[PDB]
């Protein structure tokens, strides 16, 4: 058949709100991992065909079919013969429909977790960003429009949202943050090494027991024109196993049947692998950054130091001593500001904040 | 085949307003249980297969078919021939068909019921929050945006919304509550209760006749390479047994029929057991909380006087008497707003409240 | 079957927004491929269609014709016999069928790359164009309208836009770019590159092993009215080739299968390698500009100085000192905004931006 | 089955705007051939019927069908028996199923080319209409409604729209264009090259090796009665040719197929053949109109000359000169403007245009 | 099947504006002819039936159902036996199938096409209608509503409006047109003509072999009880011709086929013909109409003459000078736009017109 459906995808590929660098990747990941969890247990709605010998009244057939679908299959190159018993025959096994398309679902929901946990525990912190990044923004939105404030433009953002943050400081200041930080970084480690656990789960997948893969070795085997039967592995043709019951015993026999999944699978885990171990790659960059700036922290100023270079005509009020009352908490939502709402907006914001600041 | 309903999601997922925190779980369980009970039901739409010997003309398959499914089968590791009587073949005997899928439905019945309580419960107490929550409400999300109210922002809140709820306590106060504190409580012990419930019906679903499952034993199972039926256990493959009538009486056999649910139930019944088990918990420290709220309540106050910590300018009233005279519910009703609306607006609240309570 | 989705065309197709010239060609590539790559897979919903004796239940039917079409299939002109062993046989070797439809996704996927390479890229310059586009741009949208500032417009961009991008300066000029030219141009370069690896990829696409295809060697056959078969090349029936394993081992045949695809894809491949190739010079001539700018960019300022050459009443400020501040970045983004916001506007911009630009 | 898509239609078909006359013929050009080309690979979604003898088991039937429609079809009137060899026989051969359904998707594609060729063109002579026919354009749309500028309406295109063109000129002037007008006219003869180019590859479809055709013979042979197999030509009924490979081994025959499709494509030739040469005929005096444009351009012009022919009031300007100053590129989009906009509103923008220039 | 499409309708049915009475004929048309043209090619979407004797496997049936259907047919009234040759068996003999669904489309595109020729036309004159007709049109519109203009109403036209119009004569009447008149007419006749053809190319389908039809014959036939086969015409059962080939050559043979279509097609030809023949005669009068108009014409100015018998107060000007300056376009204009914008307005317009009416 033929569908698409476009706002599934849209929803959580957009609606959640945040243009996060790369953590959005865990967005576009755990979409990639789950249409292909499903689109894979889809059954191409034929998932194996067999041989039947031609007695079989085809209601046979359509069950021999699955049966062989659910106890194990296996390869064998050919021409071995089988030898017999069980050793030779079933070394070669591959079965990892028992596998994919549900460890798949699996992997998406661990690929979607960290956020859960970021939100929470960001909530734990008492102070939300979520708010303060939709408030001061539609200001900026709105406000930028107006001809009116723009020489006065400085004096609006010193009145109308500084104050609010500022506040928002006030009330969370006493509850349970200076430490949001370390928070924050403990979430991107956590990313990190959820990302690095799930490369392993592929290359653990198949099996510890037979080999396991990882991608230019594959390629760079089927660039040798290794084929598939030829390389020994992964099979396109096997030889399914199967029983009866009748007053002699086990009543066993062998059928070979075709295998249409294994073209796809081994069509997609070279690709998959080479983005999932990006993501790895290009998520932690991103963790080691925030202790990097978490442990010197004396070079974390410098973006915001560098605001107040700028500085309109510089009133008076002296920095070290300012940063010293901001210290921890503002430091970053600061950054996360200039994050969203980008560059030439949070300046303002800063540089408000530094003025109006007396009491505290 | 496929089809894909959104808006039956977004409508309870969602439209029933409340952020209450991982009290939603009880709402996205409602949605899990929910499906997966609906979409196993859904037969796939080949409940099962069966093997029937050749002579039957295929309208007896199709019926073979149907009473295997619900005359009992069962499973036998394979090669035990099936001795005789009733003992030895029918002791390891696997039916949960009879259980699954409707057992769900009730499920996620029992994970709604508690909010149910809780509206009646609090609609019990004469004093709604929701009508406050939506009123208080939109107040902040309009104001909020005009200018005008930023250095005046205090005295508007005095004004407008702070009355408006303290002559909720007004009227409610006279009727049947100081208590409703105790009411949510309980509120939050029966949902910790219903879950726990849940997960001992999981334990003894399957039957207590035959063992039970929990699930790293399963999948400490699966991961040493147990497979099923050398488990012994979980069934891929059984002997479904059958009857006929002729003068000879009962007439009875056997045909083995493949098996192709019992991939699902037990694909899935782990990650439901982990998430279960993880709702029970998150669900519980929540229901003590209340209690160690409850019980102690002299640092229960902790917040509410926090909020008076930043208190422009501390015109006179003390507090403890101020207190005092709120003690029961307003204390609530507070942090419930400050939940839903956020950290910085119910402080300007409380600090209005305090400042208008003469009278009372 | 008959399905056309339209929305999916129009959001890539148009949603991001950028005009930019013949780079737009990545867009409709990405597209092209995209689809194609996708209705070939579609299996025209008889992928392959064969021959097989006449005492085939139909059950085999259905299996052989899989069976053909992944085990390898092959061709040869007839009337030759087949010869014996391997290798007369064996020689002319047609499977494509496990390349095209999915290196085809890899291809529109490395066309959509070099975009995602350049807004991250153009990211870590910390100043962003799309903002200040937008902004400028619908300023000019609007105020364009009103009668008001036409004698007083040039005053109106003095004020309102030009001020915010030499701000833009300010911030940005700090922090990591004076460079972005030779960001943007590694961007072109990486880009024609890219183009020139697909085309290899084509040319080395069907296998190095059996000759290769360019177009008009291909056409300028056809047009000679060298068939297909007659050609050697290009097969449109081909001799499949089965086994069985019976007691006597291998047990191996042929059965000659029709083949509908590779109508098909010789009807495209030309067509599509016309239509890369140019992509290719196309998108090099725009490769070499940018550092044919780079490189010289005395004659580089040659439009912006042009734009001064309009210049009504030249009130004072010389140049060459006025770019000499002004060097990099901003030289740059002046191209941008002439190139979408189009000549006329972009003008009145510099115009001002020279005019107010006093303390830098 | 039945579908019908209007949107695909209304896209192109309207969406990218201009008027111009009968260069909209490539555009309803491109719809009948995109149109018709699909339709026909739609295999009226029975492409062709044959004939078996009996003893086929309808899985050969299946295949017969195919390998008749790839390997060739020809045709002899009915009654010679074969003759023998392949020269007799096949003399008469007629398949065009390798040409018509593509060749019709190329030929739309190159009916779409020249448009995209004159955006790419005009864009590189720096100065754009499109931005100034919209903006002049909703200029009179609005405008024109309101009472109030009627007997001052001269003055206000004087104002807002004359100038704004005026300084187009100014910027545009400097780089790279007086010439727009040859850049134009090269566009028009490209277009009527193309269009002929298109009809020998009518004639010459089919093939040089048999015939060619064009309408009036036909139709005036089928106003004849000459029917098809009786004009030895256009065949509705052909003896398809076959191969087996046993021991023996060419081992070849033949069975007569119906044709359908053949009713198709000579009802259809006819009319598209008619409309073509039309779409020709009708687009080369297009064509030579712009040389006899551009190299006479004395009396080019005349209808600009004529609309300072009303000149209310004729203040001072002289003309000559006026004309000399402005003597290409203006004079063009001049003609434009008043191609789309109209006859009346252009008149009113010239006669401000003259009026306005001073220092120029 | 069922399928009804209306948007398809509505578009041209509706949205090509103009009222015109009576040549609107030509749209409904095109409608008729396009869907009965289409809905006669849907094969009831069981073309024809035949009854071939009992040996052939059904994959014949299937093949001499076409066979049939391509390859002519005829009939004879039943018991002739056959007679021999070809002459008395092939005297009868009808297929239309070749005609009828084709010319049909061809049909409705030469209804449609004069309309095409008008508004080339009357383009080429210049001056356009539908401008005026949309402007002076929502003019009335929207004043129309307002109470204050209505004893003001007629100095409101004699500003907005009636300059405008006065405008466009001055623009129009220096290039090629005092003649729009006989350009119109000659629509009108070209328009009477096509229609007439259309009538013929009924009579003369089925074919000037075999008789020919108009309806009251054919109607007064079936009225008398005619039938069908003992008209000797109009079959419903007809005797199929068909062919093998073996060693023994032509090797022919008939077979007698039921004949559904028949039913239709005699069904609506009636209807369809007195239709036609209808347009035609009310399509005519409407042709001379415009003579009768263009050679008298001194009585032409009646109406326009009458219009300034209300004429309030009657202030000066004479007429029959300014009905000379005024000779030809505007003599027309005035009646259309009196046709779409109605009656009463248009009088405004004139004596507007006149009152204005000065230097020109």
């Amino acid at each position: 058949a033929i569908n698409s459906v476009n706002a599934l995808i849209s929803r959580v590929f957009v609606q959640p709100k945040g243009d996060l660098a790369d953590r959005l990747n865990s967005r576009v990941t755990v979409v990639i991992l789950a249409v292909s969890s499903a689109l894979l247990l889809s059954s191409h709605f034929d998932p194996i065909t067999c041989w039947t010998p031609a007695q079989f009244n085809a209601q046979w057939v359509n069950f021999v079919n699955q049966y062989c679908f659910v106890h194990g299959t296996y390869f064998v190159p050919l021409d071995q013969q089988l030898a017999f018993e069980e050793e030779e025959r079933t070394k070669v096994s591959i079965q990892y429909y028992q596998w994919v398309p549900y460890v798949f679902a699996l992997q998406a929901f661990l690929f979607y977790i960290p956020r859960f946990i970021w939100k929470a525990m960001i909530a734990y912190s008492g102070y939300d960003l979520a708010a303060a990044v939709k408030y001061v923004d539609r200001f900026w939105s709105e406000n930028r429009d107006k001809d009116d404030k723009f020489k006065t433009r400085l004096a609006a953002f010193e009145g109308r949202p500084s104050v609010y943050i500022w506040d928002g400081i006030r009330l969370a200041r006493k509850k349970r943050s200076r430490n949001m930080a370390l928070f924050y970084t403990l979430s991107t480690v956590w990313q990190a090494v959820n990302a690095w656990i799930q490369f392993y789960i592929l290359t653990q997948l198949l099996d510890s027991s037979i080999y396991t893969l990882w991608g230019p070795s594959i390629l760079g085997d089927l660039l040798q024109g290794n084929d598939w039967q030829t390389t020994g592995h992964f099979p396109r043709i096997v030889h399914c196993d199967f029983n009866r019951r009748r007053p002699a015993s086990v009543q066993l026999d062998t059928v070979l049947c075709v295998l249409t999944l294994n073209i796809y699978y081994e069509k997609l885990f070279i690709f998959l692998w080479f983005w999932l171990v990006f993501v790895a790659v290009v998520s932690t960059v991103n963790c080691f950054k925030w202790i990097y700036y978490l442990c010197n922290k004396t070079k974390a100023q410098k973006t915001i130091k560098n605001y107040l270079s700028t500085a309109p005509i510089k009133s008076t009020i002296s920095d070290d001593q300012f940063f010293s009352a901001l210290g921890e908490d503002g430091l970053f939502i600061m950054d996360q500001m200039a994050l969203n709402l980008g560059d030439i907006p949070a300046s303002y914001l800063t540089i408000s904040m530094r003025n109006i600041c007396q009491d505290f």
